[PDB]
C-alpha cells in the first residue's frame, strides 16, 4: 500500500524522482516555463546536470516526508503550509501541483510495479486541497 510504496521510492529514491519528474516534464511541455534551465534537452541531458539530480532528488525528499506524516493519505496542514510558503514555489498553483501528480500516477500505472496508485492520486487531491486551504491560487 501507500506506506510500502514510500518504502519502494526511497530504496532508489534518485532513479524515480528522476524519472518522475521527465514523466512529468513529458507530458506537460509547458511547465518548463518554471525551469528555464531545462529547455532544448533530452533527458539523458537532463539526467547529467547537477541542479536537475539535485533539486528533484530533493523534492522528492521532502514529498516522501509529507507522504509519510501524512494520515490515509491526508496531509498535515503544517507540510501544505510550508509548501506553499516556500520562495522557490511563489510563482505555483495548485494546477501546477496536480499535473505532478497524475504524471506520477500515470507513472505507477504503467510501471510492472504493485504500487497503489489509487492511494497516490488520493493524496495528490488532498494535498491540492491543503496546498488550497494554506493559501495557494
Ligand atoms: C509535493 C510536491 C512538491 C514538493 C515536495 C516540492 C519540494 C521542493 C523542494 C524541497 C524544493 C527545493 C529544492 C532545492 O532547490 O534544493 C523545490 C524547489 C522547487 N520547486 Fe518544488 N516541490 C513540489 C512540487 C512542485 C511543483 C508541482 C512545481 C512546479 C510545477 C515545483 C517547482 C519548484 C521550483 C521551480 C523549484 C526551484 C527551482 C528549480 O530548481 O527548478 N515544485 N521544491
Amino acid at each position: 500500500g501507500f506506506k510500502q510504496d514510500i518504502a519502494t521510492l526511497r530504496g532508489d529514491l534518485r532513479t524515480y524522482a528522476q524519472d518522475i519528474f521527465l514523466a512529468f516534464l513529458n507530458k506537460y511541455p509547458d511547465e518548463k516555463r518554471n525551469f528555464k534551465n531545462y529547455v532544448g534537452k533530452s533527458d539523458q541531458e537532463l539526467k547529467s546536470m547537477a541542479k536537475f539530480g539535485d533539486h528533484t532528488e530533493k523534492v522528492f525528499n521532502l514529498m516522501m516526508e509529507v507522504a509519510d506524516r501524512a494520515t490515509d493519505c491526508v496531509p498535515l496542514a503544517s507540510d501544505a503550509s510550508t509548501l506553499v510558503q516556500m520562495k522557490q514555489h511563489s510563482g505555483l498553483t495548485t494546477g501546477n501541483f496536480e499535473k505532478l501528480f497524475v504524471a506520477l500516477v500515470e507513472y505507477m500505472r504503467a510501471s510492472g510495479q504493485s504500487f497503489d496508485s489509487q492511494s497516490w492520486d488520493r493524496f495528490g487531491k488532498n494535498l491540492v486541497s491543503a496546498l488550497s486551504s494554506a493559501g495557494m491560487k
